[PDB]
RNA sequence: UGGAGUGUGACAAUGGUGUU
RNA sequence: AACACCAUUUCAACACUCCAA
């Protein structure tokens, strides 16, 4: 439970399609570059302060040393060539228009260790080297660009995209140093954000309250228009252009320029009230053009500091975090999450005008980024066929990664004969027109999906509120002799919902099945179909499954699959989602669900939650699983170590304390939909629909994937807008020695078995069924909310939370 | 609350150190 | 009570597109 597997072999199986990452291939040399830590009281500066004093340390420092350094912003630096040093501290001090800094030697990071890492020699890939890299790398956009978590934006080289009030769009871009098999790999992912418009206050006036012009006022028209300019610009940051000087909004004054006064303590003899536009007019010799508009109150309020709009204007560099309108919004996705070939030529547009290869930082180091993307091979995997069932007992083969039940049935289809429908939405927009209509469709597209409505509900009625749900459902259980369903009309988003699944899932156990207002109303085929689709799976009928003869071998002796999830409260307890395969198709899950500590991640009772579902899997198969396929979901990379270590063991501890030596190959494999890697057809004919994104099935585990472990990327999922994110797979542990192919095409296998939809899906469908359960679990003192997500009895042998 | 896909969030929340 | 910074938390929320010829 310690180190993570190496990568056994490269896949060989599906049609090969040439593709191209958004990784840049780049060339480094084998200099050892030298790494130094800083020391600067005070112990509490901005970062773009830091990397300003050592700007000034540099070139007021050239004659000892420096004889060009890059920096991190914190207590890292790092140089090309060595200086005159050493293990002791040097202290000196600076002067920015007054700072203590002192320079002490740390290490040596050398990169021909970094090249005997991406060949065969090392197996660890040095991770101070990596950091070092990256520092250099982002030295430069640090102060050039604006930076952003770990992105940079910046404004529009010749046009501007406006979004009206004071805000336009700036472009940027999220940069990373990956390693890779052979080379080391520059990783490039475009973004876009709204920021506020850098121009005068008085055209933000303009802007805002919807003037062609300002001079179209010549007086303040209302209390709102002061309302409104100040909901936008309070608290914004302005720069003064009568000395320079950055100032921040607090306020904005109900009193025009002319008359705003405030206490002028000229020198001596105190204050005197003076008027701002007299202050000025006196003060810094200047007539106000525009008198009558109001000043911005900056500073302390116990201050007193007033600007006149005329004198301000707003620093660029701003971005907006009010809510945007719908043509903002608009704008936005309509010049943002374009399709797969836009994304692809705005990134290499990027890479083209970031320049990185004339850098004087990046030159320094001696290092060079190619401008183009890289070509990897990739192949796309064979879909498996879908087995329906009924009189016919049809296929479905899945083209482009979906496919329908057009002339096909259920493979286990459910005869519903006794259900209920209990409106909660206002009889005055649901007629009972509405809900008779409803259940013809319904009925039909039921009986066509080979689960037939046999007839009329034995029950019709409408409610308001969610204390009336409780009581109402203990009389549906005890009125109506085996009820199978109840189905609840929604108005919208209402705190009902979360009680009906509670009562539902946990007290009673009944099957419910809740449906939006609107799709009661005006009703689809469509929509009706994947809603025959969750009902009889609530209802423990087997919707479709794999082609039994289609499997990897792995089924070929009893193996259960594992999905795991967690999630985090908005001081709330996190709560932790394993659910398990328990058949052989592998279509029916059962669902583990816990409380734990605040957003902890490591999934803490995770064995006895495995305990159960080993339990369960035997009672409910008759056999013992050889084999146990972990697939975790939702942690990232600085996390692995961690709970591989313990999770892992969790795992093994469950099957040691269950039956005597009884020890099946583990598969810990995590997945991850959250990375900036994104591929591009190279052809343009192999692009698919609108879009333009990769073919459905798409893998690869070559030239952009981890060096020496077991890890590959998935697009199991057919793009329907913007760019695809293909799903990465990372196996921290096998014991059943998988090959690549098997693993690949059982994983891509597992993305069928989702039973909400005829499509496949990004994901795996256990990981997905665990994000179901652990969010289901969120509607549902530690103790004692411990029990509130512990479902129902008979609850449990089913899938509720489809 | 029919479903899938992908955009935004990072002046985010907390515990920590520290400030007139 | 405001304000800085260091380590963590991709959790959740909102929105959009697609499911006529």
């Amino acid at each position: 439970a310690f180190k993570p597997p190496p990568r056994p072999d490269f896949g060989t199986s599906g049609r090969t399609i040439k593709l191209q990452a958004n990784f840049f291939e780049m060339d480094i040399p084998k200099i050892d570059i030298y790494h130094y830590e800083l020391d600067i009281k005070p112990e509490k500066c901005p970062r773009r302060v830091n990397r300003e004093i050592v700007e000034h340390m540099v070139q007021h420092f050239k004659t000892q040393i420096f004889g060009k350094p890059v920096f991190d912003g914190r207590k890292n630096l790092y140089t090309a060539m060595p200086l005159p040093i050493g293990r002791d501290k040097v202290e000196l001090e600076v002067t920015l228009p007054i700072f203590k800094v002192s320079i002490k030697w740390v290490s040596c990071v050398s990169l021909q260790a970094l090249h005997d890492a991406l060949s065969g020699r090392l197996p660890s890939v040095p991770f101070e080297t990596i950091q070092a890299l990256d520092v250099v790398m982002r030295h430069l956009p640090s102060m050039r660009y604006t930076p952003v978590g770990r992105s940079f934006f910046t404004a529009s080289e010749g046009c501007s995209n406006p979004l009206g009030g004071g805000r336009e769009v700036w472009f940027g871009f999220h940069q990373s140093v990956r390693p890779s098999l052979w080379k080391m790999m520059l990783n490039i992912d475009v973004s876009a954000t709204a920021f506020y418009k850098a121009q005068p206050v008085i055209e933000f006036v303009c802007e805002v309250l919807d003037f062609k012009s300002i001079e179209e006022q010549q007086k303040p028209l209302t209390d709102s228009q002061r309302v409104k300019f100040t909901k936008e610009i309070k608290g914004l940051k302005v720069e003064i252009t009568h000395c320079k000087r950055k100032y921040r909004v607090c306020n904005v004054t109900r009193r025009p320029a002319s008359h705003q006064t405030f206490p002028l303590q000229q020198e001596s003899g105190q204050t005197v009230e003076c008027t701002v536009a007299q202050y000025f007019k006196d003060r810094h010799k200047l007539v106000l053009r525009y008198p009558h508009l109001p000043c911005l109150q900056v500073g302390q309020e116990q201050k007193h500091t007033y600007l006149p709009l005329e004198v301000c204007n707003i620093v660029a560099g701003q971005r907006c975090i009010k809510k945007l309108t719908d043509n903002q919004t608009s704008t936005m996705i309509r010049a943002t999450a374009r399709s797969a070939p836009d994304r692809q030529e705005e990134i290499s547009k990027l890479m083209r005008s970031a320049d990185f290869n004339t850098d004087p930082y990046v030159r320094e180091f001696g290092i060079m980024v190619k401008d183009e993307m890289t070509d990897v091979t990739g192949r796309v995997l064979q879909p498996p066929s879908i087995l329906y069932g009924g009189r016919n007992k049809a296929i479905a083969t899945p083209v482009q990664g979906v496919w329908d039940m057009r002339n096909k049935q259920f493979h286990t289809g459910i005869e519903i004969k006794v259900w209920a429908i209990a409106c909660f939405a206002p009889q005055r927009q649901c007629t009972e027109v509405h809900l008779k209509s409803f259940t013809e469709q319904l009925r039909k597209i039921s009986r066509d999906a080979g689960m037939p409505i046999q007839g009329q509900p034995c029950f019709c009625k409408y409610a308001q509120g969610a204390d009336s749900v409780e009581p109402m459902f203990r009389h549906l259980k005890n009125t109506y002799a085996g009820l199978q369903l109840v189905v609840v009309i929604l108005p919208g988003k209402t705190p009902v919902y979360a009680e009906v699944k509670r009562v539902g899932d946990t007290v009673l156990g009944m099957a419910t099945q809740c449906v939006q207002m609107k799709n009661v109303q005006r009703t689809t085929p469509q929509t009706l179909s994947n809603l025959c689709l969750k009902i009889n799976v609530k209802l423990g009928g087997v919707n479709n499954i794999l082609l039994p003869q289609g499997r990897p071998p792995v089924f070929q002796q009893p193996v259960i699959f594992l999905g795991a999830d967690v999630t985090h409260p908005p001081k709330k307890p996190s709560i932790a989602a394993v659910v398990g395969s328990m058949d052989a198709h592998p279509n029916r899950y059962c669902a583990t669900v816990r409380v734990q500590q605040h957003r902890q991640e490591i999934i803490q009772d995770l064995a006895a939650m495995v305990r159960e579902l080993l339990i369960q899997f035997y009672k409910s198969t008759r056999f013992k699983p050889t084999r146990i396929i972990f697939y975790r979901a939702g942690v990232s990379e600085g996390q692995f170590q961690q709970v591989l270590h313990h999770e892992l063991l969790a795992i093994r501890e469950a099957c040691i304390k269950l039956e005597k030596d009884y020890q099946p190959g583990i598969t810990f494999i995590v997945v991850q939909k959250r990375h900036h890697t994104r591929l591009f057809c190279t052809d343009k004919n192999e692009r698919v629909g609108k879009s333009g994104n990769i073919p459905a099935g798409t893998t690869v585990d070559t030239k952009i994937t981890h060096p020496t472990e077991f890890d590959f990327y998935l697009c199991s999922h057919a793009g329907i807008q913007g760019t695809s994110r293909p799903s990465h797979y990372h196996v921290l542990w096998d014991d059943n020695r998988f090959s690549s192919d098997e693993l690949q095409i059982l994983t891509y296998q597992l993305c069928h078995t989702y039973v909400r939809c005829t499509r496949s899906v990004s994901i795996p469908a256990p990981a997905y069924y665990a994000h179901l359960v652990a969010f289901r679990a969120r509607y549902h003192d530690h103790q004692a909310l411990a029990k509130a997500v512990q479902v129902h009895q008979d609850t449990l042998r089913t899938m509720y939370f489809a």
